[PDB]
């Protein structure tokens, strides 16, 4: 392996390890990873970090009723971009009608992108993904890590 | 103001900011500025961030209980290098006695090298600086920034 794929593979453990974790207590969180399309309008609307990647950051982001914990993470390879970024609202009608506002979101960046979201629910502990204007929900943990590797 | 001069006031801005909201609400915290004295042995020792300061990420970086608050910040060319960092504890026994480790792992670390600590105690939301082996206690905002704009 290169080293551009060992810091893939570590990007990707950090990630599933932060999802991971929110899924079981239940901390919402949105957190876009960029691929082809540039994202650079959404990312200077939050807060910049342009910071390493680590599951234990990725996490604290999240806690409720911090100042980092409203709005979408934007991932650029492998760089925190920014936090508490504004993103698109979908209106597509296959949004079940129980989700909230980070569900509709990530379906909204990922309708004028080609990038991946992951979407923790904060009242099932539910994963699912945003993708080319689809969301796949209650997604299992493996099922998320092939997502990644194949993203 | 050249550029220069305006980055170092916009994180002195930043660094009171999260230290008056950890303050009022009793977060302890623990943040080391490096300065002449390289402080890398101690950097590697956390988790990596080698992120842009803002007030947001600070407070979202000391919120008890997560993974990133035990232990130091350590900042470092108008960065946060990393989070979490160990510090060794001073065996001053001129600290006040009422104070535990945090105080003490910033004494220990002022006593080695040129470095400014800032410390919120979890106990009463006191703020103090170490420099040069001595505590500075019980300071005020004003008294903090002071400090900050000599160093
Ligand atoms: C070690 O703690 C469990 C996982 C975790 N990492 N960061 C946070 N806040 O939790
Ligand atoms: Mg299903």
């Amino acid at each position: 392996p290169t080293p551009v794929e060992e810091a893939q593979q570590k990007t990707i453990e950090a990630i599933t390890k932060a999802i991971n974790y929110m899924a079981k207590r239940r901390i919402g969180a949105l957190l876009t990873i960029e691929r082809d399309t540039g994202m650079g309008d959404y990312i200077e609307t939050g807060i910049p970090l342009n910071a390493k990647v680590s599951s234990e950051l990725l996490i604290n982001i999240f806690i409720p009723n911090t100042p980092l914990h409203d709005g979408a993470v934007i991932m650029k390879n492998n760089e925190i971009a920014a936090a508490a970024c504004y993103l698109p609202l979908s209106e597509s009608p296959f949004i079940s009608k129980e989700l909230g506002t980070r569900h509709r979101a990530a379906v909204g960046i990922s309708e004028v992108t080609d990038s991946l979201t992951i979407i923790v629910s904060e009242e099932t502990g539910g994963v699912s993904v945003a993708k080319n204007g689809d969301l796949h929900r209650e997604l299992t943990e493996e099922a998320l890590k092939e997502m990644l590797e194949a993203e």
